């Protein structure tokens, strides 16, 4: 419908729907992105191996037929079609409303156009809505495209924190392009740390507060409570009864829990995402102080079936996750070694089921003011995917690499964590530590990684990584993933990337 059919109301706000609604629950923006993002990471592990391309995205083993890899590329691409129209919809409109629709549009493009970047290297690329096949744009060109496309619309975004919930303003614009600078030597090959930092401090700058209790940021009432709300710069609207995504907040809740874990906010347990040993390490140097049941104390088969008696026998045994947070020493350790679901494992020999790693509880279907969640099953949770947080990671980063002193971007951080540690000398090493520590499993993994150089690498080799129970390397062509096999048949504009057949 276009013209005087054209709902300019409702395709805006569907623009954004796209974020966080849509198998169909394996199609999602935030599940793609997310998945390829994390899956084949030190953070995470996802349980069912048997299912399809699981074995590839996990071991960094993918091929142009992967359908993980056409989820994400398909989703990215229909998303930026969706801007495109209106955009061409509502070009030449010059009112004020129209005006900051389109800068958050553009906005919304932008970012997709960054995940393809980060992805892919490159990109369909499209102006406007209309039959002919994308061209390809491609690393310097896309990455300039979008820092320009952030740079226009600044002007008539909102104020930081000014915009209706939900909405992008400014500091999203801003942190976006912080986000762009950091990654430039990777997608341009010439860095440009003094950018990022620059952005990151104008968000830092900005009416942007970080949140008092960590764990807060990740409940049910993180969309009505100002202490999370403060720091959340795009959160991804999710709801209990009115928006549910099988991809959204309900992927992250129900997906990290099991049938008899305490607290699960949920009547349904997927037990698919579990903790690698390499991200309990992230919290515990040495993985012989992460508190765990010992093998030779049997788990009861009966007084084992509520969260009293769970707890209760958790606290015995001190691994209630209150435990874990306590001996990690980190507010931000919100893992679950306890016996609620069976007895758990810190590395496997064979990634065989859920409770071959700790469970990760982060993400929760319960309010930090304890009143009732809408859905006994779907969480109301939103995903805060632009935090404040990575504003000072993202500053903190890009001074040490310009010879600076980070120890007090990150030290807010760790303050903010309540940490018993802090950090008196900044190595890459604690700094990517620190971003699996402050960001774990909010979809952003993989490409710190590649920016670290320890993605495909032996710089850097977790549990499972390349398949290897120890961790092995892979090809450095694995740094982006495939153009999907059947674009490539679809759209001869488009070149494969390089290593792959
Ligand atoms: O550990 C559980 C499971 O976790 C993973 O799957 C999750 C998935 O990744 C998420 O996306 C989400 O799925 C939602 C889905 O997208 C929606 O479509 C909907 O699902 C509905 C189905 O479409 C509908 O058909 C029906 O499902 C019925 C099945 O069709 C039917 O076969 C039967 O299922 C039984 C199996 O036959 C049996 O083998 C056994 O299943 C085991 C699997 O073999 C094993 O791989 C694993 O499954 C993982 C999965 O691999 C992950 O990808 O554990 C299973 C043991 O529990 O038992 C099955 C149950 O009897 O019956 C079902 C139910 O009628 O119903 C659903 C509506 O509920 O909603 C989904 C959200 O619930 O979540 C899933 C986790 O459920
Ligand atoms: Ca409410
Ligand atoms: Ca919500």
């Amino acid at each position: 419908q276009t013209g005087g059919s054209f709902d300019q109301q409702g395709v805006f706000v569907k623009g954004y729907a796209m974020l966080g609604v849509t198998d169909e629950g394996e199609s999602g923006f935030y599940r793609t992105t997310f998945n390829c993002n994390e899956l084949p990471t030190d953070e995470c592990l996802w349980a069912w191996q048997k299912n399809q391309d699981i074995p590839q995205l996990t071991s960094i083993s993918w091929s142009p037929s992967s359908q993980r890899t056409e989820w994400v590329y398909v989703r990215l691409g229909y998303d930026i079609t969706q801007y495109n129209f209106f955009l061409d919809q509502t070009e030449g409109m010059t009112d004020a409303e129209t005006l900051r629709q389109r800068a958050e549009i553009r906005f919304l493009r932008a970012l997709h156009y960054w995940y393809f970047l980060d992805l892919f290297g490159k990109a369909p690329f499209k102006e406007h809505f209309s039959n002919d096949l994308p061209v390809e744009k491609k690393g310097t060109e896309l990455y300039t495209y979008i820092q320009n496309e952030l740079n226009e619309i600044e002007a008539d975004m909102y104020e930081p924190r000014q915009a209706p919930f939900g909405r992008a303003d400014k500091a999203a614009n801003w942190l976006l392009r912080a986000r762009l600078y950091l990654n430039a030597g990777v997608y341009t090959g010439q860095t440009d740390y003094a950018k990022a930092e620059e952005y990151a401090s104008k968000v830092i700058g900005s009416a942007y507060k970080l949140c008092t209790n960590y764990s807060e940021l990740f409940m049910a009432d993180n969309d009505e409570n100002e202490n999370a709300m403060q720091e959340i710069i795009l959160p991804i609207r999710q709801d209990g009864v009115k928006t549910r995504n099988y991809g959204g907040s309900t992927y992250l809740v129900c997906g990290t829990r099991v049938a008899g874990m305490p607290r699960m906010g949920t009547t349904n347990g997927w037990s698919c995402i579990f903790a690698r040993a390499a991200m309990v390490q992230k919290f515990f140097s040495n993985l012989e102080d992460v508190p765990m049941l010992p093998a030779d104390v049997e788990i009861p088969t009966k007084g084992l079936d509520t969260d009293e008696q769970i707890d209760a026998f958790d606290a015995e045994h001190g691994i209630r996750t209150e435990d874990m947070i306590k001996a990690a020493g980190d507010d931000r350790a919100l893992l679950y070694s306890g016996v609620g679901g069976g007895r758990r494992k810190i590395q496997t020999d064979a990634i065989s089921g859920f409770t071959d790693g700790l469970s990760i509880v982060k993400w929760q279907n319960y309010r930090s003011d304890g009143k009732p969640v809408s859905h006994a099953t779907y969480p109301d949770t939103d995903i805060p995917l632009f935090r404040l947080a990575e504003a000072y990671l993202t500053r903190a980063e890009a001074i040490f690499r310009q010879g600076g002193d980070a120890t007090g971007d990150i030290n807010e951080l760790r303050k903010r964590a309540n940490c018993t540690r802090k950090v008196q000398t900044v190595t890459e090493q604690e700094l990517i530590d620190e971003w699996a520590r402050e960001f774990y499993l909010e979809g952003r993994r993989r490409s710190d990684l590649v920016r670290f150089g320890m993605f495909t690498t032996n710089k850097y080799l977790w549990d499972w990584k390349g398949g290897a129970m120890n961790g092995t390397s892979v090809a450095s062509y694995y740094n982006k993933y495939p153009i999907p096999v059947s674009d490539i048949n679809n759209n001869r504009n488009m070149s494969q990337n390089e290593g792959y057949k």
